């Protein structure tokens, strides 16, 4: 019965893939049985603040590496599941990720994270490197 507002979520997705946009991260959260857009932001540290132990969420984030003429972007699909989320909802999130991917079609790598330490900007970058 999980549903998704494709239109709304696709707009958030595209907002991030747009270079002429200041928004580098957007989230997708459950509003009852429907996945809808959650918060968005231009500063990555504010994304980490949305990832608490009590919640779960999907996120599409633009990371930037290089500089000047070598500056380039790499997008990541991140599924965040707080340690307090139940085992059953934890499993459900894994299944529903398929629905999210119907919108988040392009990304360099996808992650399933429960430890904020693994959200540290430099860690994610080293991962995207691989």
């Amino acid at each position: 019965a999980t549903k998704i507002d494709k239109e709304a979520c696709r707009a958030a997705y595209n907002l991030v893939r747009d270079d002429g946009s200041a928004v580098i991260w957007v989230t997708f959260k459950y509003d009852g049985s429907t996945i809808v857009p959650g918060e968005q932001g231009a500063e990555y540290q504010h994304f980490i603040q949305q990832c608490t132990d009590d919640v779960r969420l999907f996120a599409f984030v633009r990371f930037t590496t290089g500089d000047a003429m070598s500056k380039r972007s790499k997008f990541a699909l991140i599924t965040w599941i707080g340690e307090n989320v139940s085992g059953l909802q934890r499993a459900k999130t894994g299944t529903d990720k398929t629905l999210v991917k119907e919108v988040v079609q392009n990304f360099a790598k996808e992650f399933v994270i429960s430890d904020r330490k693994e959200l540290e900007e430099d860690f994610i970058k080293s991962e995207l490197k691989k």
